[PDB]
This record gives structure tokens, sequence and C-alpha cells, in this order.
């Protein structure tokens, strides 16, 4: 039952361990009837000094401020997440990759601006109930905590997202689509790129989902960025992940020398399945992302519904 | 939920804190010896909360604990379970400073800078001779010490097991150590603790015959050797009576001694039908000729 918050970096182990020390916290505070205005103001702050104690994997000194606790419990069980899931895929293992997720994938830990904390706080109350309004049915970022962790007298903030992609499916290919951009020499030659707009149309890629699912997905967009153009949001970008699912037989198979293509939505919730007859069998993963960003919102707004509009059948 | 509800802030703090330290040393290895710096080691949390958990908390405090390697392990060489210890502390707000926790089982009492100083001079030894006495001692057990600060002022805690047992009640209270008594005051409050020369003077013996008689007086020795080759001195024998008969007016004179550990029974060539704890207290405050006269006053009382 030990945990050691043993990780490669001192900040991960404070990580851990203040994930872990405010859902335990939070677990003897009773659940709320509904929010107050107080809970989109407040804040926990914990100060650890130690002297020759417990300083195998965590330091002797550091802070530890978690951002609207209330709130951002209430996120967690709006999309879903059981708190003693989300502390035991922080504090189990780990974190791995500053861009983090969870030893288990499941969730995404980014760091952050002091201006993006600013800005989170300025729209809380009109994300929450976004996301109350459409019952968690969103491909906007799923924020499930806000974190800010001094270590050496360095301060760092921490915002935690639902990973886009699957926890357990693999991502083939990936692009993060809004002028003109494109990716990198250096980029495209890497591991697994991420591929800007004018490399999905230079491919000719497309996501052959069929009607219903084209339809929800659209339904959902125009919902969602007509929120943030009334919010005045900018530079927000729709990441697409792409996982081959005969490919995936083969690697699994090309493993097991030395179902298929099935997802659960409850975990999954941006993935989508390939249209029954489409050239390949495929499963595509679709969020908007950075959206703490602060040349037009509105449009903004209207030109990435097109390109997005168009990148399906 | 824990939510650490108490009659005052510094209650519901020590609640918490005594929750929170209890909980992370649980993710704290027991290690196979303690070493050093473990007796000059300490925890320290300074929580600043702001519109949030203020319903029993206060919103800024601090939580210092002393040496925790060593009073876990002092804990379990007096066969006391952590999370015992911390559902006693925690799951109702200790009572009458002075307190107990709600179950009775643990005394807490506030004390001085130079208490908390003078427990760090001995605590390398004192753990010592728990170790070589097997836990087996009528010395104060020490399970936990600790600083709280709120609204800026300090105060010191140190946590002992009970002397006096934790359902049985206690009838008379003598506190055993010139000449010593009781006040007029004081021998008008609901217990008195009436001193030395009020249990001479009143005649009360405590009857527990020769078996058990004989390796009282062999601890109560080696203990306050124990002190004198420590320098201490002022301290105390603390002796509690309880009249099963009183009590009758689920079973009557019947306690568990692995919990009530220094109880005993009053011998069958024993007037009444009693019940006796004795331990020694207040042992913080810093000769050798003091250990043989006390050693001598308790010796005439079987
Ligand atoms: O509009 C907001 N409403 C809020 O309710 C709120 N709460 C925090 N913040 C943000 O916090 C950022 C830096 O971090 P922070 O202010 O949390 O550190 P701090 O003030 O506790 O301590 P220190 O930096 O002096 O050591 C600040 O620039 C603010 O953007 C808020 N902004
Ligand atoms: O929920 C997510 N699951 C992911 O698996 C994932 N991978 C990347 N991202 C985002 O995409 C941009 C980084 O792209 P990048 O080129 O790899 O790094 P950077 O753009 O900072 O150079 C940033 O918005 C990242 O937070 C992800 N979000
Ligand atoms: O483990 C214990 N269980 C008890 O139940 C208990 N009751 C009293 N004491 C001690 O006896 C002296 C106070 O006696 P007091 O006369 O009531 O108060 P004070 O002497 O401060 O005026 C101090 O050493 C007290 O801590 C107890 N120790």
């Amino acid at each position: 039952k030990v945990k050691l918050f043993r990780a490669s970096e001192p900040i991960l182990s404070v990580l851990m361990w203040g994930v872990n020390h405010t859902i335990n916290e939070l677990s003897n505070v009773p659940v709320p009837v509904m929010l107050m205005p107080d809970d989109f103001k407040a804040y926990s702050k914990i100060k650890v000094d130690n002297h020759l104690f417990n300083k195998e994997n965590l330091p002797s000194r550091f802070k530890f401020k978690e951002y609207c606790p209330m709130v951002f419990r209430n996120l967690r069980e709006r999309f879903g997440i059981d708190d003693q899931d989300y502390q035991n895929s922080v504090t189990r293992s780990a974190p791995i990759n500053r861009f983090l997720t969870t030893y288990d994938r499941r969730f995404v830990i980014k760091t952050v601006s002091s201006e993006d904390v600013a800005e989170m706080h300025n729209i809380l109350k009109k994300y929450h109930q976004f996301i109350v309004e459409c019952h968690g049915n969103t491909l906007l970022p799923q924020f499930l905590g806000m974190y800010r962790l001094t270590v050496d007298g360095v301060e760092t903030y921490m915002v935690v997202t639902r990973n886009v992609f699957s926890h357990r499916l693999t991502v083939h290919r990936k692009y993060d689509l809004k002028v003109a951009r494109e990716a990198s020499d250096k980029e495209k030659a890497k591991d697994l790129p991420t591929f800007k707009d004018n490399d999905f149309l230079n491919e000719g890629q497309k996501l052959h989902v069929g009607e219903e699912s084209k339809k929800n997905f659209l339904e959902k967009l125009k919902r969602d960025v007509e929120f943030l153009a009334q919010l005045k949001i900018m530079d927000y970008s729709l990441l697409v992940g792409i996982h081959d699912v005969d490919r995936a037989e083969q690697e699994e198979m090309e493993v097991e020398e030395r179902g298929p293509g099935e997802f659960d939505p409850s975990v999954d919730v941006y993935a989508m399945k390939s249209h029954e007859s489409s050239p390949k069998k495929e499963v595509y993963f679709m969020a908007i992302i950075d959206i703490l960003t602060p040349v037009n919102p509105e449009q903004y707004s209207k030109r990435f519904n097109e390109f997005m509009s168009n990148i399906l059948t």
C-alpha cells in the first residue's frame, strides 16, 4: 500500500505527493449541493519543511498549491472520473513523457504560464457551466486539476486534462490543425511528428466516420467554438490522432513472437470508429486543445469550424 | 469523512495533524533500525487555505512532529497500532490543558519549550531503555510529541498512554512523591489528587499479594534507577483505586490487561474488591538520592 513517490525528477515526486495529499484531504470534505462563488476564488496551499526525515524521494522543502479544488472535483465528477482513480493514476507510478502523461496514459499534465492560470480563473465559471449544460459532451479540453508546485524556490504551474488519445490504442499519425502552417524538417524527422494543417492537405488525408458520427461531431464542434468565441479565446487547435487497426494487429503479433480496434467511449471520449465501408479500418481521436491563450476570435471560430468541417466525410 | 470538529480550533488542528502525520508515515518504510538522525529529525507542514475547508479547521496553521520515526517505533514497542492511535485522536475530539482522546486511551498534555528540550535530551537513552525492558515499564509511555501553531502562538504537546483505565472509573486518586498534602481547595474537587501525606493519614493500602508485589517493586527499582542514572527528579507515582461495588451502584471489575497496562487486581485477602492503576509520571523536568527515597516510600504499600 506504500507510496514512495519515486520519480526521475523531484518535481514529479512533488506532483505525485501533492495530488495524493489534496485528493486525500478532499475525501474528508463533504460534496456540496452546489458550487458557490468562493469556490471559484479559493485555493489550498501547503508548505513542507522536513528535517532529516523522509528524504529518500521527496525533497525536504517544497510547496503545493491547488486552485479551486471544489470546482475541479466537481469537474472530475461531471466527466465521470472517480477521485480514487485520478489519484491512483498519478501516484502509483511516476508520470512520463514540459508535457507528461500518467503512467497508465489516462491523463495529460502540461506545465503552463502564470498567464494561463490567470486565464483559467477568468473563464472557469462560464466553463464549468458550459460543461454542465452539455453534460460533459464536448470536444474542448476536460480540465481535472490545476496546481502550482514550488521546488528549489521555483514555481511551476501544471494543468491536468483527460488525454485526447486513447489510453490503450496506439496513435500512428497525429495532426494539430488550426495563414499557413507546416511541420519542420526537424519535426517531420522524428518518431511521431505533429503534422500541421498543410501537411494534412498535401497528404490528401480524409477521415471517414459516416453520417451519424460526422453529425454529432459537427454539432458539438459548433457549440464548442461558439463558446470559445463568446469568451474571446484564440490560437486553439484541433488535435487529431489516427489509429490504424491493422497495423496494431501486426505490431502486437510482432511482439508476441519474441477486442481489436474496439474502445470504451466512457474512457476514450474523443474516439470514433471508421465507417463500415472505408478503405482501412481506423480509429480517430479528435479534440479541441490549447484553449488558454489570451486576428479576431469570431473570425477564428468561423475559419476553424470550416476547416474541421472539411476534414470529415 | 473526518470533519475534525472540535470544541476549540487547537483541538481541530491536533486531530488534523495526527491524521496527516500518521498517513504520511504509512508511506515511509519501517527501517531495520533507528539511526542517530531520527533522534534529531522533525516533520513540519504549514497550511494556508483560502475560502476552502474552513468549516472546522482554521484556514492557516502549522503542525510539527518531533522525531516521527522514533515515536512510531515507540508506538510499536508499546503494542499500539498506528491506525488505532490515529482513530483515537481523530474519530472524535479530545475531552477534559490536559486532555484524553474520546475513548480515554491516550493522554495529551500541553508542555513547556523546556520539556520538549528535555525530551530530546533523554530520547535516545529512553528508547534504549524501552528496548531493553521490552516495553515492560512503569515510566510514561510516550507515543508522540508535537508543536502546533494557531493564531501565531505555539503550543507543544506530548501524548502518553493513560495511566488509568479507559473504561473503569477511578474512585480515588493519589500522587505519591519534606511533606506534601492536598489543599482544602483540591480536597473539595470531585476527585482530589491526594498527595503523599494524605495517603499516609488515610492509612490506605493496596493488597496485591506476594506474587504481584515482587516484580512491581522490581520494575519500579529498574525504572527509577534509570531515571537517577539520567539525573531526573521531581517525578511522582500516580495511583488510582477502582472499587467494583460502587460501580455496581457487560461486567464489573473486568478489564483487558493488554489495553489497561497499569492495572492490577486486588488480592483475595483484601477487604474490598478493587482494581489499582499505578505508574510514574512527570519525568521531564531536570538526584540519585531521590531514587532511593521514592523507591522506599512506594516500597511499603502491599
Ligand atoms: O483572476 C484570477 N482570479 C483568481 O482567483 C486567481 N487566483 C490565482 N490567480 C492567478 O495566480 C497567478 C499566479 O500565481 P499565484 O498568484 O497563485 O501565487 P501567490 O499570489 O499565492 O504567491 P507568490 O507568487 O507571491 O509566492 C496570478 O497571476 C493570477 O493569475 C487568479 N486570477
Ligand atoms: O491530450 C493530449 N494528448 C497528447 O498525447 C498530446 N500530444 C500532444 N498534445 C498537445 O499538442 C501540442 C504539443 O505538440 P508537439 O509538437 O509534440 O510539442 P510542442 O508543440 O510544444 O513543440 C500541445 O498542445 C500538447 O499539449 C497532446 N494532448
Ligand atoms: O496518564 C495520566 N492519566 C490521568 O488521568 C492523569 N490525571 C492526572 N495526571 C497527571 O497528574 C498531574 C495532574 O494532577 P492534578 O492535581 O489533577 O492537576 P495539576 O497538578 O496540574 O493541578 C499531572 O502529571 C497530570 O498529567 C494523569 N496522567
